[PDB]
């Protein structure tokens, strides 16, 4: 150690990982690659070492922890989760973690595809119309639980926070009809390690996507 | 009590699950919903039961095993995997399973989006541009290993088989340059439980997608 987390200098797919690394008091440093502004979108910083890290499927984000070279955000979170017994304990909890992890990726992508679409403005009405139903499902799933798997936090809460909070940034009022989700967001940001982290210059809530996005590129 | 696997009456997203249920000698029965023909595409068979199964995020496929109601193919596979200690054992193996699980899902979503798009014909070339690299990466990852996680089979091999086999149907010879992937397909289909299953009427290799698809609807 320290471990190395590599990703673009944006929130994107690494938000949950950065937050989880902080929560677990992990020893780590980061590579925050910069993408070119001009229509060139130069990625030389990343491309020059993309194949020199021992990654099987070279991609961003990646996590290097000794001999372990990992890509895919869910795999990185599970790896860290296993290290801290935060993947759910009971069979019931593990099932909730697995179901939600996948449901969240499905929803994350729907928003991502929309924001990366050149026709973003004309397509967003369709997304906003289905957003209440999307959020309703998460609200019903969480119920009165403090965390998504039950009474104890797991790595999936970090993915959940990222997705729910990002949607609230996209549409400020999307969680108002679902108080438990609003409480969840606050509860998450209230965790000592997270609260402290958010007051530091290392916290990177924006930009949401890369400079190639139509929305959230800043 | 036999478990219940619910999904459309097509291969679609439930192929790895059906094959894994067979390999693990699981006691199960299925619900194979039928979709109406165009232009209506009636889903009433599913819709009239979708919200009465106790599922958190109603979707297909789903697995019912006692009090455990599960959706999301990866979650269903992990549930079955834990029951049989087939999620990888060493940290190295679990990492391989996790990385590949996610890599394969990304691949599946890309092809699905293409085949369900009305502009399939015009968009197909774009997918083929990326196919060679995708297949090469899987080939390099497998290397000389008999299974993707190492020397022992895991649930991820079932997802891999499904994706590899499906892409070979989409583009014949896309595996020709990778003997180890061809050998993997033969090794998988050669497994006793799988070989026997493929000779029965319960085996459902086609169609690849629902009637709403432009390609693979049959």
């Amino acid at each position: 150690m320290p471990m190395t987390l590599g990703y673009w200098d944006i929130r994107g797919l690494a938000h949950a990982i950065r937050l989880f690394l902080e929560y677990t008091d992990s020893s780590y440093e980061e590579k925050r690659y910069t993408m070119g502004d001009a229509p060139d979108y130069d990625q030389s910083q990343w491309l020059n070492e993309k194949f020199k890290l021992g990654l099987d499927f070279p991609n961003l984000p990646y996590l290097i922890d000794g001999s372990h070279k990992i890509t895919q955000s869910n795999a990185i979170l599970r790896y860290l989760g296993r290290k801290h017994n935060l993947c759910g304990e009971t069979e019931e909890e593990r099932i909730r973690v697995d179901i939600l992890e996948n449901q969240l990726m499905d929803n994350r992508m729907v928003l991502a595809r929309l924001c990366y679409n050149a026709d973003f403005e004309k397509l967003k009405p369709g997304y906003l119309e289905q957003l209440p139903g999307m959020m309703r499902l998460y609200s019903e799933f969480l119920g009165k639980r403090p965390w998504f798997a039950g009474d104890k936090i797991t790595f999936v809460d970090f993915i959940a926070y990222d997705v729910l909070e990002r949607n609230q940034v996209f549409e400020a009022k999307c969680l108002d009809a679902f108080p438990n989700l609003k409480d969840f967001i606050a509860r998450f940001e209230g965790l000592k390690k997270i609260s402290d982290y958010m007051k530091t210059s290392r916290f990177l809530p924006r930009p949401m996507f890369t400079k190639m996005a139509t929305w959230g590129s800043n």
